[PDB]
């Protein structure tokens, strides 16, 4: 184990400095004893993820904050979380030498990190790409005769790819999806701005796309690359929209229904690839519940829907119920996936702010939110931009979790880092969610789960300035005595056992 | 044999649209009898190295402004013209359908193109790529051991350099040039940023820095490849500056004289390559004459300096009389070359103008002012670039003669091919720059050379939006009359008996 | 009536040109007897709001759409319809030559114009001001003995508010609102950035900040204007923002609720200006039902509170019914009114597009719904702007309905002057919101109400490309057949008895 | 004294803070006793202007570098150090609550700061602007009858100049510059772009241009504000340029020639202001000699004429002898005067670098070039900018030695703000430049001048990591023993008395 170096940058907190010969690192997990608790604290004035242990206590008198498990309210079991393998990303970690390569790969993957299980993987370019380019940009190629991966695929993320899963204890799960099509199948044939898939579902022009994605998954499969799922397109909503400026692919909810039904489920069910699934909308949470009524209402395309994919702009505000809340209570049965989040919009300020606490406690509030509506994942964007937040062909730059500067060979964890972390490093895939009640109104943001193994978790996030005594209390076991300070985050793990 | 087909983007002139079935191009080169001239004119308003022929006649009707040929004054010999295939050219060069391609490389190559007789190729990565990486990066392999080309040279370079050779009926001379050595052989452990070589002269690092020029000649010959000349560093003042964000290697004129005279001299001169020749500076002219002054008054690395290659991007600093014709006043047995002839974008301009005719007058006033300062030859950057500029890893800058359209199998010639092929299609290798003496004050920016056969090419450029009346006198032939239209170029040919 | 004289931009739609000696302008409203309609008509392709006659009948030949006038369902009065005298749009109006002053004036403001009744006036300094200033920048002056307007007030905002009011015909409103306190009031001594007042409800600091309130309405009232309403703080969400950029004051709903309570409801109550009214929240509709809840559910706080502010910015983060219908269902006596009806440029496009269609649509469609939404009373944001979309102090980010080109004494009315002008010159205060029931789902928008006379009017917008077929009964009088073009908006009109 | 408090912002060296309570100053300053020196140092390290003393002592042995002071040596005499009064500038200042304003202004202007002498005041708009505007927009007012200044003069730039001239003790020289007339004066009727003025000189459009000249002086008399020189024009090039994005009026030299020979020099010569000079050129110095030669070898533009105003870009580099020098030989007689200087350019960095120790050494070394070239002064751009390096209308941002953080009520004072007052401090008005001759080749930076009252000055700066020791001869008085440490920037004082 090594501590964080930390580096100030002016803002808020720090970052802590990487490069190819120091990174900052856990020893391995272990549980802690019965009858006691472990508690790993983040703090703005610079703890990193310091682990300390306390005693379990029989009895607890007093009237301060008490927040109790309820382990018999279960609710969603996680599927994981993890952040995206962008050509962004994968340039900016390839330019570092590949002892640093290494240490930024076990930051995210490694139980000595942060145990990310899930990779998102755009098919093809983004706006998180130096070129635009797809797949088959071959004019009226139906039969997909020039499908092919570039470099992007074969030399970028696909090796990076390998090594993280060759990091990775827990199996990580791979999640695809496109931005856009070939500009032949579409109805303003071009990459970005408003237009759709060209003719109607069913028809040539929509067979073509859906086998698209499978000779996708016929090539990464060629390089020994399986996928948990994929997306039926990344954010539909803005193909919709004139002069849209990146790659993007419009469908309204009846298309995007008439295309999973007529030729997306169809043709991946066909195919060698029939377990991979498929996840809808990947887009904002504010078009549900909408968008799954008009999808899920319709069982020719209900049959072939796993899960309901959704995104976070953080610099804007919920509300989770009415989104989240209502699409579970109408289709329970259907996961709620969150497939990408970022901060930086935002507009007075920098698209990365290198050390900003408050971006972190974005972070974690939206996780511990989206965790009390049901959603079963949550999946950061570009796993690690340079200090401009790039490269970006349109300069839609954005924030992320490691900040790469090749220059000096040395990468920065940012507090977003962090803030991911005291989630994807305790909860495992199988992790369900169970109730947590409090005692008394308060400032906290609060998730209990328990692991597959019957253990606890609890993540408490503290964005007010003011420390808050606290009690978690097990029945299974007593009572947690703790404080949260301000401007903290805490997971506390203890065996019920 | 076909004419140009005009497009226009919204820019002052038009491009000429080509793809798979159709490119303009030239018939086979056929030259008049003594008395008659030939005269191809490219004109903002549209006209593309159009052709026709005109009397040499005895007697001398314009009374305006006369340029006398004066063949007994004969200055410098031409090596020729050309253009870079970085990894940007190639991707986008192999985007096309194969005919697509072929049309491409004949517009540059063939006779039925504009001539192009010489290709400056990387060494490895720039900016001008969409990776980082060089021959060497297992680190500690100071025998080179490990020395490999990647595909970016074995698929992509190689392959379109082949095929370039083999549409030229001129032979072709190739220029490498190295942007970036490995990391483990510079101070900073960086592709890019300040830094240089480790420790000094004659030592480990140095020597194999001088040998891996070797290495890549030696595999470079495996491919059945052949150099003219290499320079000593791309832009070696560039790895000076702190944060330099493109891949260099920083010398110091010093560093640079010394590397030479104790390492890449020898090595050079060692190997079964010592006939390729070395070039030095490959920077900007306003380094000139100090650089030059610096290197060559040291014996020991002025003996294995064949010339001294300049970059034009900053052209604007540095004056050419003060600079190139300085220079050669002082070194007059050192010849100049101009390795990166691409000139600078006006802050708040886009990278690519398609139908830019200012950029092609700055590219044909710039070859002008060359030829008069000495001036031996020239590269182009990028051969081809797409529509955005790129790709490039860092940041799009520079405008390219050809723009490829990956996603229509179409590209575009630039006003910039035009006048680039003003000279080169019309300035054979052995051409000499003979005088041109102006009876008056005026506008044109013109330059005459003869021929290896003796026959006289002279090309006149009209910046200016005015008409100017131009009688051009040969002592042997007599008076052609013409007129040098505003927004134009002309290139005049003729026997001399 | 002069007609638009229309000019392009290359956007959708164009501008009307006005200049010192010409602008559009409407005759004397004249309407028709019963059995007769009037029809005002603006579409894409140019026209603007055209004026035409026609039947109402006893037969119905229309077989498609048909919407039902439903005069005994009443709902919300209206309050009126207007814009806000910012710096910005005082400065560009004043630099226009007096005569075209007085065109731009009777534009807004005269039954000529569009009949404007309402104006929102900024206490002191927004971001749309060239300087940041306060009325009491003299620190420690807690009896405001120093109170004072500067220019922007005597010099530019109140003489152009006298000329308005002296146009208009129909009584104007006048709504202020503060963005700012002086800094010496304020937790982070700032005008901007995360602070609120210092101490505590009640005490020096917030008694001084409500006495400010009473000090700007006796210095208006010293030059003859009086106001109708006060918001509490112009969004008072966003000086919770640390770093947040242009003038600010932070309130959360508990303080907010507590300052009423405490500090400028009795403050109000006990001077002169007792009748002026005071709005909450005047911030983003994301934000309620819950700050509606936090300080309406207090009695001492809810006594002061006339209605509830909203701004459009956010709105497509929080769908109508959530927020503005469930705020009417929980506190149906406290009106709505939306005080800062602007939005919002895509993110990649300029402030100003001169002639865009669609931003007039998204006024329009946005009345629309805040009206079938209890919502009585609308201003727009700065009444005029540079073309830059300034002068802003921070940043242009947002449209204005009439740009002004100051270097052509010049002004150009934007399709969204049109869009507003179809509600705000047909519906004067006191008119009512009545049913209007469609036979069958559609994609138009419309909305009916009923004149103080009795007289109905109904608004009906086409946002789809596809010209719709319509009938429209009023079961006292017969149907009128009509057609909505696709991308029109009209405004029908007709006697009831 | 107070200290500077340093605050790191990842780049190479550190800011100092001030804000509305503290912020670093100097004791006032006092003479060297004799047989002593005063030396003040600034470190990347970290040292702020530092003093210490020590002795002059009566020989030197042992050959390491010498300095020799070569009082009988004397070339020109200052004029003075200042930077631009610009709106961004003043807006941001004004933006400062009182107190912290007058630090600000302190730091710039007084004794106990660096002592500018100069202030820059643009006539009307410049791209540091928030909008565009001149100072007579009504069109054709030849008369210039509605010539008025605006807010942006009588309410920011005008008192803050007042209170700068309050704090300096030495006399302060205001310098005029204009970036574009009216726009009705301009053949392309905008702003910026490519225009000149209308017409011919001595017509009506270049009168009304020469007597908006003597309405800006007569309209700042008003304010008792006198001015030392105005410029031709800023940075005349530029509005030859198509598409130039911000403010600008096209002259060439000959045209600069004949407005100044036949309007602006008689216009001025027959006002009230004749005492006011006139400075030619403003732009680049890669345009000298030329432009000099152009202007100054007409007696008729000569006469008007008193001196050549140069602007440098720092992350460029031009030569200097060709430049300066040479003008300096043709026409000793007028001064040279920097009157622009700005760093960053370099795109791939920011605007602003907070803390950037090579930028202040950019400042410093092209100081000690100017002033062995012949320069007489020194002036910067703006004063102060935000951390984005704006407001700038058009966002061409730069850098600046004092950065304000509004937000936070704070001011940081940057390396350039102490590399500049290592000069600006120490050489007052008349300080007369002398010889320094090295007694070897050496790379250190160094300039000697002799104060008014006889006793010497001299500057070091060291750009190189090496500590450099030295030795400084005064024939006067004996030998300086000292170190140059690696980034390291000095000034000397002591009496020859
Ligand atoms: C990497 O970081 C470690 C720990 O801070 C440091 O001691 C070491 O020198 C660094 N290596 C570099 C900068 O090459
Ligand atoms: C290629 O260009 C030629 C000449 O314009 C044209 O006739 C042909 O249709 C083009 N090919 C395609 C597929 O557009
Ligand atoms: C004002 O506009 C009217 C209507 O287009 C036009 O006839 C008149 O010439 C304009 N005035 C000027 C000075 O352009
Ligand atoms: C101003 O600066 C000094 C830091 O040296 C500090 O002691 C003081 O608290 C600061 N004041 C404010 C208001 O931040």
């Amino acid at each position: 184990a090594r501590p964080c170096i930390p580096k100030s940058f002016g803002y808020s907190s720090v970052v802590c400095v990487c490069n190819a010969t120091y990174c900052d690192s856990f020893d391995p997990p272990t549980f802690p004893a019965l009858g006691t608790f472990s508690r790993y604290e983040s703090t703005r004035s610079g703890r990193r993820m310091e682990l300390s242990m306390g005693p379990i206590q029989a009895n607890h008198t007093g009237t301060g904050l008490l927040l109790t498990l309820q382990p018999e309210q279960k609710f969603q079991k996680v599927k994981g979380f993890g952040g995206a393998m962008t050509d962004a990303a994968a340039l900016n970690i390839l330019a570092l030498s590949p002892p640093a390569q290494n240490l930024l790969l076990k930051s995210y993957f490694s139980e000595e990190g942060i145990g990310y299980n899930i990779i998102r993987v755009p098919m093809a370019s983004c706006d998180f790409s130096i070129r635009t380019y797809t797949y088959a940009d071959t004019p009226d190629d139906f039969q997909l005769h020039n499908f092919s991966l570039p470099e992007e695929d074969t030399k970028l993320k696909i090796p990076l790819i390998h090594r993280a899963l060759q990091l990775a204890q827990r199996p990580v799960s791979l999640l695809a999806s496109p931005w856009t099509s070939p500009t032949w199948l579409k109805t303003n044939g071009a990459v970005n701005g408003k237009g759709s898939l060209k003719g109607q579902p069913g028809d040539i022009y929509h067979q073509t796309w859906a086998r698209y994605f499978v000779k996708f998954l016929d090539a990464y499969a060629e390089h020994k690359l399986q996928f948990w799922a994929v997306t039926a397109e990344n954010e539909p909503s803005a193909g919709l929209l004139s002069g849209y400026p990146f790659q993007c692919l419009g469908f309204t909810p009846e298309h995007q229904r008439d295309f999973i039904a007529r030729d997306l489920g169809p043709t991946l069910a066909n195919s060698t690839h029939h377990n991979v699934r498929l996840l809808m909308l990947d887009d904002q949470r504010l078009l549900l519940p909408h968008w799954a009524k008009v999808v899920l209402t319709d069982p020719e395309a209900a049959k072939y829907v796993h899960g309901i994919a959704v995104h976070w702009y953080l610099d804007f505000l919920a509300p989770a119920k009415a989104t989240l809340g209502e699409t579970h209570r109408l289709f329970p049965n259907t996961m709620l996936f969150a497939s990408e989040a970022c901060v930086g919009s935002k507009f007075w300020e920098q698209s990365v702010r290198l050390g900003s606490w408050d971006r972190g406690m974005q972070y974690s509030h939206s996780i511990i939110t989206n965790l009390l509506y049901h959603v079963v994942g949550w999946t950061d964007w570009n796993l690690a931009l340079n200090p401009e937040g790039g490269p970006n062909w349109v300069r839609n730059f954005v924030d992320s979790p490691i900040i790469v500067d090749i220059t000096k060979d040395t990468f920065y964890k940012q507090p977003m880092f962090y803030h991911l972390g005291h989630f994807s490093k305790f909860i495992p895939e199988g992790s369900q969610r169970v109730g947590l009640v409090a005692s008394q109104k308060n400032d906290l943001d609060a998730v209990a789960l328990m692991h597959p193994d019957g253990s606890a978790v609890v993540v408490v996030l503290n964005r007010s300035s003011k420390d808050v005594p606290l009690t978690i209390k097990d029945p299974a076991v007593g009572f947690l005595e703790t404080i949260s300070p301000g401007y903290s985050i805490h997971t506390y793990l203890w065996h019920r056992q």
